[PDB]
This record gives structure tokens, sequence and C-alpha cells, in this order.
């Protein structure tokens, strides 16, 4: 799959919010581009003189992970982290020369990314108490993959001492997100996991943090909630389920030529740090069929 590369993968099933630790720095921001920031400006005036309702918002940014050595006690994830835009992400990544300004960045600094914007986004494998996993079908007038499947997840807005105030908003966020856009209550969800981070090679290579999510509702009562807040509820236009056993093949399916890279990005994550058995019982040919 050319459109998403793994980053990070977690151990021991994905790592919870305590055993993570962020340092948020300018040191992790953007650099400055070859010919001046201006060339932003330029394409963001453009854009309010057909759109003049565009806000920009704060984003953070992502410039590096490291795993501890596994097996390790103590913290097991350091996030490296700095703040970018929307405004900075269209004048950038979204950008026509975006793959120039990556030849640039390897040139000056080694680093595909150092001329990028690069917005954190989260998406969740979010489970249901019957054992399926929730897919969302995108409106087909978005700027970005009109009409593919998707995740719950987005892109959080900013506001180890400032760190890990960081990393409880990043698992706030993925919580919000599944609740403003799926219309389940709080309470009905797990505190999520961490299970790694994928880059959407279609996006000139930024970042999502995959996480898993268990409800204690059925599909059958999550399609209720769903559909309960109506047209004006959410900005997707249909909700589905595919059961834990099927995600396993879903790559040889028709369904895979329709996800959007970081719902592509969640689900290897949830095969390989959820799925695949590891012990002599869920491992066993009856319960791992072969092939
Ligand atoms: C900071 C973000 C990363 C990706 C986002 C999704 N929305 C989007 C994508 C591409 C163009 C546009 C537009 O408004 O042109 C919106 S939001």
């Amino acid at each position: 799959d050319p459109e998403v590369t793994l980053l990070l993968q977690c151990p021991g099933g994905g790592l919870p919010q305590e055993q993570i630790q962020a340092e948020l720095s300018p040191a992790h921001d953007r650099r400055p581009l070859p010919g001046g920031d201006e060339a932003i400006t330029a394409i963001w005036e453009t854009r309010l003189k057909a759109q003049p309702w565009l806000f920009d918002a704060p984003k953070f940014r992502l410039h590096s992970a490291t795993l501890a050595p596994i097996g390790s006690r103590g913290p097991q994830l350091l996030l490296r982290l700095g703040l970018t835009s929307y405004r900075d992400f269209l004048g950038t990544n979204w950008s026509s020369s975006a793959a120039w300004l990556r030849q640039q960045g390897a040139t000056d600094w080694g680093d595909t990314q150092a001329y990028l914007a690069d917005p954190l986004g989260v998406g969740a494998a979010l489970a249901t108490a019957d054992d399926f996993l929730v897919f969302l079908r995108r409106s087909r007038q978005v700027a970005e993959a009109p009409g593919l499947v998707d995740v719950p997840g987005g892109h959080p807005e900013p506001q180890d001492l400032a760190g890990q105030l960081v990393v409880h908003e990043l698992f706030s966020s993925v919580l919000q997100e599944i609740c403003d856009e799926v219309n389940l209550p709080l309470l009905t969800l797990s505190q999520p996991l961490l299970l790694g981070i994928a880059r959407n090679e279609t996006s000139a290579g930024r970042a999502s943090a995959e996480f898993y999510v268990q409800c204690s509702l059925t599909s059958e009562q999550v399609r209720k909630h769903y559909l309960s807040g109506g047209p004006e509820a959410h900005e997707s236009t249909g909700i589905f389920f595919v059961e834990t056993q099927n995600v396993r093949r879903l790559p040889e399916t028709e369904m895979w030529a329709e996800l959007c890279p970081s719902a592509k990005g969640a689900i290897i994550l949830y095969n390989r740090v959820q799925g695949s058995p590891t012990g002599a019982a869920l491992g066993s040919p009856a319960l791992l069929p072969p092939l």
C-alpha cells in the first residue's frame, strides 16, 4: 500500500496515556520557507477572497517519536511536538509544489518534512460490545478524499510539565471526536490506547495518531444514536459496521480501494497491535485460521 507507511507500532497491545511523555518545543516547528513565508500568506489571501467565511486554527505538529527498549519500566514513548495551523497546511502539504518542498527539505535539513506544516491527525478503531468496528461514509462535496470511507477522528487544536497536558488533550480529543460525530455518550467509551502512528503519503507525509476505543453499546444501539442526531448532527452521510473477524482480511476486499489513507492506517495498526495473537490459546488453528 504506497499511500500509507507506519512510522510507529506500539508494544503490549497499545499504550495508555500514563506511559507517554510529550516535549512541546519551538525547535519542533516547521522551518521558514527558502524564499520566505510570504508564499503561504499569498495562498491564504487568495483563498479568503473566494471564501471570506474561512478561519485559521492552531494545530499540533509531529516532529518525531522515540520508543523505549521493549519490556522496560517507566515511560515507553516520547512525542516531540511543535505548533502549526490550518493556514500553514494549505500553503505547504496541500500546495501543488508540496513535492518540491520535500526535495528542498532533504537537501537543506536532511528532512523531507522540514518545510511542511505536518498537522497531527487522530483516528480510532472503535469496537462495539458485539465485536464490530465502526466506519463512516465521507460527503462527496468536501475538499479531501470526497466520497471515501473513514473512521472517527480529526485534527486536534491546542488549549513533561506542559507535555503531560498535551498528552491528555490528544487522548481527550479522540473521545470528543467520537461523541461529536457518532453521537455516543462519553460514558459508553473506554480510555483510549495508542496503537501507533501512520503517515499519509498522498498528503505529503502528514501523520495521524491511531487509537483503540471500546464502546459498551452493540452495533444496533450505535446506529440508533448516530441516526437520532439527524442530517445536521454529523458531517458524514452514513455509518456501517464490519465484524472484527472480517477486518483481518480487509486489505484483500473491494472496500480497501474506498478507504482514505488515515482509515487504512487505523485498520493496519488494529490488525498488528490488537489482533495477531502471540500465545498458544489464541494462536491455535481453530481460533486463528491459516491463509
Ligand atoms: C489541518 C488539516 C489537515 C487536513 C484537514 C482536512 N480538511 C481539508 C483538507 C484539505 C483541504 C481543505 C481545504 O479547506 O481546502 C480542508 S484539516
